[PDB]
């Protein structure tokens, strides 16, 4: 058991091929199958897991009533091995949370679940299983993380939370973490930015989050920071808009777009120099759709060329959230951090007629060899008998 | 491989940070989850267990009818991962039983069910899964145990049983268990005293044990030991009178208060010095609601004043039994054994217009980083289908 | 890992400790139960399993129908943890078969299934779930074995089997089994004598068998041999009868007692110097109740005298097949052998007005502690659904 | 841990002595089994595997609807022990996949999954669950692959891919494969051949595939070759013709034979010397049945006399898809590869009335010990409630 390095840079892909589908709705008409919401995946030295939080109910069982709703007492953050159902018989108990994180450092899990009032939330860490700290609201305005993984370097585990208004100004601060026990921690100085739901990988022994601005951005801003928590922040620039909703692609801004910048989705981006590899909705209004995108100057240029399209989800199919997940050269064999990433296929309300909502998930790893774009929707037929 | 020393002190502790919730009734609305109550909470080195009692049938199956009967042939002791729906599909096997206790320490589970006939039961005693004791009714008159874990101290374990009435003068005894063998017992000399249902742990290389009174006393008494089983008898002198039933809060006793004091719930409670952290019921009457109170005179001073309060469950939500467990520097790596504490959130008979009676759990652990009060109830619509 | 000695004696008991109960059948009217009977009980030096022939089939469900039947394509054998109920989701798959055996030699799992044609039967052995041998039936006339666990000493595992008549004379051979090889054989000479799922156990390096007499017997049958197959034959001597049916008890005979000797159930005895514990029904006519009872001289003398009963199941409830199982030294760290037993108990056909035959399970270890009897049944509630 | 030799030759065999039963159907009209095809057996020098292609749905549940479809986003590869049901609650993921061929080199698993549209599909290889490397399509329709396990000699794994028309003339590749890597692959030269769903096995250091012609050929064609890709091709010469369907038995070829030649069912066969064991349906024109046919001048002979027919599958029942696995003696002790085969029981459409299509499973391995021909069908009853 050794630490994590995390000093290699990422691997540069020239597509995605297909890791994983787990079926979860489909599978959840009949079988007993957790209604979840804001999965992600994550990865040990040995094994990739599919975290998720649960409304404390199965599909197609009554208590699956009024789904739609964000936070109570009942949800909870589990886990099950990539590719497989979530389901009472073979998930992992973690945490107690209605928003969560979670990463390994090499030797053990580390897992953030946030639960409680949205005056006083408390972040609840534990490390092998184990609390080993907490951090409660320091605005009393619903205390809040990534629902993606957190990143970790040399025995360093990184993670962002958010406190604050989700239509407004908000206050974004960076932990550091070691063996469950928050080490250092700051406040970014962000007026004008606003960070939701981060996205956040290791490259080359420091950190790159991209983030959802729910205020005013339809292109997503970004935090990348060192272990000592030295940070910059900006907005991707391109006019390949990354956000959902956002206008048509035309010139963006290194700053957030206003236009249709209201509301948004969890996402992600990968950086390559000044170039991205933008994952995206399909549908510029609504949560339909995905692919990915490949800007060779994206990151800091305007521009809306692009050279690279991968078709994911077909534009008529229901998608969602989104993050990114990595493998390390300790799981791989490799020299390069890979990207992978998932996407959540969220099924029910409020777009379609069910007394629930419940998601389920597909992910891809990174290649240089050959791939193909398709559709690998969620393919489950609503309304299901309990409604 | 090692012994659990348990020879430190208890953590002092500010607050209770949320660290399990099963959601087992919501669940078992559609899922094969076991009717079950008096569940409890225990740990190895290694990890954390809920133990239970089944009622050999499963929700919303017409075998739940009539589980507010207390024994039967059918009742087994099973045990699965914390946080965990019982079902089974995870649990594993223990013992055939209606009352129990185990606990771990540091080299194998010892497990003590208690089955057979009110008039002569026999407690079995497994270590390892393999049965190492046996030990008969006394009082011919429903021998029975803690429903909670039992404490070890350097290869020893200890437990408490009672036999005779429930609601006059019975006979109580503590055991010294080594490699599940009986090596030691002592009768408690305690007129006028009731012990029933203890709540243990170690401390300082000695056992304290908080119990239920239920002949005549609204306060808990208590039973505290060595390794030679040289005791101590008391009970708690708060005027924030921890059973359930109780009176309102006033100026209490060093001995047992009779007003409300006939019947009881089984609960706990953690000494600190001449301090006092008690877990309760909110409701005087009946089991609703739970909150923690940390009263620093209440274990030797007779007044209500108190210096904290946490809210754990909702006044207008259903509670039930509670107990201790404990986490030791062999799992967690401190320097002191980690209090924590579970609640049962008893769904169905008598309060309930159900043929059944079942609970789910919450659990936490005591920390000195910040914390919150909530509610955190079962959360399942009753009726059920099959009633 | 190394091989079971197998030489010292069977430990001395004086009465029985519950140790497992499954519920199996109560929870299959909800849960995914396996249609199972014949099953049995066999360790290794680190667990316990349940053994059983499945009818392809899951209790409540149409494939359930028509489970009297004995043999069929579909049976199988399969296994799982000691008390658990047998599911699809929890049991191990081990051979098609619908007449089985296994027994571990503290190295690896032998299991013996027979599957095929009643006139030409085949008995696949598999030593850690790779065939290692077959044998084919000699008398063209269902081919067919033990039911319980085989019995293994330093290496050599030993099992009989029989093809034949079910009601007359028959042929019954012993084997020697090395890492899942037949090394040896012999054919019982046992003219009169008729031998049937016998169960067997290992006792100071040799093998003892207690069988079930379908022909003309309502005492029951034994063999025994040593490693090199030199064997006795006899009967129980004691007037209180072993099988079922049978008379009331009187003075017995060292042959077969003719009075209600046709037909039977698979049994077992401990045999103790000229002593014996016997388990039977308690119905002398019917598969109904369960009892153990010690006669100090019942294995070689006929009068109907004996000095401890112990009741296990009430004479109002069903009961079916019992077997023998031990627990090695290797397994406990005791310094005899343990001597432990399982019942089945039946439900549905013929006896009750369903449309499938299953079973349930209970076991006992010996211990020289106190003990108690009581009445443990099956306990669910036919008819079920389905019919 | 060390890598398979695969340099023994085939242990010759008599007969068939039955491995495993899983009765799939049976049991999925209860119990959450998952709607599978194409089901195929690999082992580890520890275990066997049953693998699987699932429909992303459970028997008994509408999203089985048009399960007769072959290719679809939901499909994936999935595994679960030998002999046990595939459910979401004991199956593992492997990947997304439509077609599939999986094999253990010793080390680690590897599998190859093919996903994405018919004209540009992509095979994702992993290696230890980690992608490894992709193969996509080159001729643009319907890239696809064995449905049964690769094979592997000395660190390199082997396998045949096609591409191409299934009623004409194809494109037919064989792949080396180290750790997942695809090290060198050659077009198959075979004008006038046709090539799908091979069934490949390791003999002395070289690989034997028996494959399926769709085109032209109601016997099999055959691809042999060596650890540097040289090869030779043939069809099996024997008169008992063994594809479905097929003409009467008569007089064969060694080249494709015409007679009911377009249209066919995977299958299998062993070559010993001039000699085969020809595994077919028992119907020349249905999938119904099961036979081994031991013809020991088969592979360059034409004749139709053969000396050895063990019946599997009787002539009135479902059968389907076939294939061999082998066992090394690194999991067996043996000096010799033991053969053993698969047999894919299909229920459903298009024979029967129902929504959907699925199979069970049942599989024998090779013995020269005392065997017997019977029949093991599926044994389900259609249609379902669903239906
Ligand atoms: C859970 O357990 C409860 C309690 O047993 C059970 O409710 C009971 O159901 C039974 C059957 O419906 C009821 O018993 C009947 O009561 C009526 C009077 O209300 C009697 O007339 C009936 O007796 C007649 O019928 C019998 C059968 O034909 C004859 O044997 C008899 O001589 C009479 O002709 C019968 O006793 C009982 O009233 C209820 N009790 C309640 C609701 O309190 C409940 O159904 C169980 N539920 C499940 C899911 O298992
Ligand atoms: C499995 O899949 C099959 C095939 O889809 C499915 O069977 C089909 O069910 C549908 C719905 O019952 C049927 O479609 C209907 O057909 C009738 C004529 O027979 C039409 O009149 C219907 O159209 C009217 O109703 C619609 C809804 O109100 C309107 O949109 C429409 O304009 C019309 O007013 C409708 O098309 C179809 O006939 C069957 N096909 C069969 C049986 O072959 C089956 O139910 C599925 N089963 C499960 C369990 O999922
Ligand atoms: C990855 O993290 C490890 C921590 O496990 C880093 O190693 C540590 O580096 C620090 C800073 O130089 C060392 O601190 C030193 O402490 C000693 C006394 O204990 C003092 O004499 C020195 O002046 C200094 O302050 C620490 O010893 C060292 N520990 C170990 C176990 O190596 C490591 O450098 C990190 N690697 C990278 C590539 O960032
Ligand atoms: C338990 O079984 C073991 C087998 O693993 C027994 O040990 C074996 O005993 C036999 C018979 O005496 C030995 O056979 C000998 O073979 C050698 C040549 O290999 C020959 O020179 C001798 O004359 C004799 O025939 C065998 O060596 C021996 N093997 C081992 C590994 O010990 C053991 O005796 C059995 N124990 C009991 C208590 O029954
Ligand atoms: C990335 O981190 C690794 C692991 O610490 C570095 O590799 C080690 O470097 C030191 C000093 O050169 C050696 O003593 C160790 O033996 C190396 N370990 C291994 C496993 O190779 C590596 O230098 C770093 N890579 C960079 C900066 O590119
Ligand atoms: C608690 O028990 C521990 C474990 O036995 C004691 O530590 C051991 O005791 C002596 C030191 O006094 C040494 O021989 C051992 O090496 C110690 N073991 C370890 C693991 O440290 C310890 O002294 C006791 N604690 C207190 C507070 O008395
Ligand atoms: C039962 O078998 C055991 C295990 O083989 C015997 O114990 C061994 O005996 C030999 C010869 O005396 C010693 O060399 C070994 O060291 C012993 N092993 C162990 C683990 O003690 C034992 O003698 C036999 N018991 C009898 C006959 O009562
Ligand atoms: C099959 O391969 C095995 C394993 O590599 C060969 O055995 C090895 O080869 C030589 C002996 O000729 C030794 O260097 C190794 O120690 C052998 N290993 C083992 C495990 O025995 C074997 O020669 C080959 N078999 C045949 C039939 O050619
Ligand atoms: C803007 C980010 C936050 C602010 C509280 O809100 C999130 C949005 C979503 P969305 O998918 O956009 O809602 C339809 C669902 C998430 N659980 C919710 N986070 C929590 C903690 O409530
Ligand atoms: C007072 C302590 C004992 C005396 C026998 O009784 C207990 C009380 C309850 P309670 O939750 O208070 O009942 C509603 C449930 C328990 N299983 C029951 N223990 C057994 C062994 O029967
Ligand atoms: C006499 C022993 C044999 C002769 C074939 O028969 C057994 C009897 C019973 P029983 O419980 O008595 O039937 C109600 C059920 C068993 N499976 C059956 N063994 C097989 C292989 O068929
Ligand atoms: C001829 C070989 C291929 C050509 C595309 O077709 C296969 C045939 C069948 P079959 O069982 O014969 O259909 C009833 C089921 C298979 N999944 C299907 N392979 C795929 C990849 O589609
Ligand atoms: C869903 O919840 C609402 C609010 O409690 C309730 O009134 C309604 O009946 C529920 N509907 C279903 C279909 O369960
Ligand atoms: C702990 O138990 C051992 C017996 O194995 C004994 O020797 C030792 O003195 C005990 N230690 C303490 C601190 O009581
Ligand atoms: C049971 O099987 C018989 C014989 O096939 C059949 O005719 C009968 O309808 C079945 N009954 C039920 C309740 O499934
Ligand atoms: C097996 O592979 C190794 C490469 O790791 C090679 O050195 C060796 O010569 C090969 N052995 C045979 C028998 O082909
Ligand atoms: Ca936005
Ligand atoms: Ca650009
Ligand atoms: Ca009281
Ligand atoms: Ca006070
Ligand atoms: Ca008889
Ligand atoms: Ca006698
Ligand atoms: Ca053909
Ligand atoms: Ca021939």
């Amino acid at each position: 058991s050794v630490k994590l390095a995390g000093n290699s840079s990422l691997c540069p892909v020239s597509g995605w091929a297909i890791y994983s589908k787990d079926n979860s709705v489909r599978i959840g008409s009949k079988g007993d199958v957790f209604v979840i919401r804001e999965p992600f995946i994550s990865c040990s030295p040995l094994e990739c897991r599919t975290f998720f939080l649960t409304q404390g109910a199965l599909l197609n069982d009554k208590h699956s009533n009024g789904t739609i709703k964000d936070r109570s007492p009942y949800r909870t953050l589990m886990s099950c091995p990539i590719g497989e159902v979530p389901s009472p018989y073979n998930s992992r108990f973690e945490s107690v949370a209605w928003s969560a994180s979670a990463c390994h450092d090499g030797i053990n899990w580390l897992t953030i679940g946030i639960s409680g009032p949205d005056n006083g939330a408390v972040a609840v860490l534990k490390y092998n299983g184990i609390i080993t700290d907490t951090i409660k609201s320091w605005r009393n305005n619903i205390l809040r993380t990534q629902e993606s993984e957190c990143a970790c370097v040399n025995g360093s585990c990184f993670t962002v939370m958010t406190d604050g208004p989700s239509n407004g100004q908000a206050s974004y601060k960076i932990f550091r973490i070691e063996k469950g026990k928050i080490v250092k921690s700051v406040e970014m100085n962000a007026p004008n930015y606003h960070y939701e739901e981060c996205s956040c990988y290791p490259d080359s022994s420091e950190i790159t989050c991209v983030c959802r601005d729910n205020w005013h951005g339809s292109n997503r801003p970004w935090v990348s920071f060192n272990q000592n928590l030295e940070y910059q922040i900006g907005y991707i620039c391109s006019g390949i808009f990354g956000d959902n909703p956002r206008p048509n692609d035309k010139t963006g801004s290194c700053g957030p777009v206003s236009s249709n910048g209201a509301n948004g989705v969890k996402g992600f981006s990968f950086k390559y120099g000044n170039g991205v590899w933008i994952g995206r909705t399909k549908s510029i209004s609504s949560r339909n759709g995905f692919e990915m995108i490949w800007d060779p100057n994206g990151w800091t240029g305007t521009d809306n060329n692009f050279s690279i399209k991968q078709d994911i989800v077909g534009i008529n199919e229901w998608s969602g959230y989104s993050g990114s997940f990595v493998q390390h050269p300790e799981l791989t064999g490799l020299d390069c951090i890979r990207p992978c990433f998932w996407v959540e296929l969220i099924r029910g309300r409020p777009k379609e007629n069910t007394i629930w909502t419940s998601g389920s998930s597909i992910s891809f790893c990174g290649v240089n060899s050959d791939t193909v774009g398709w559709s690998w929707p969620d393919g489950a037929e609503l309304p299901f008998t309990i409604d």
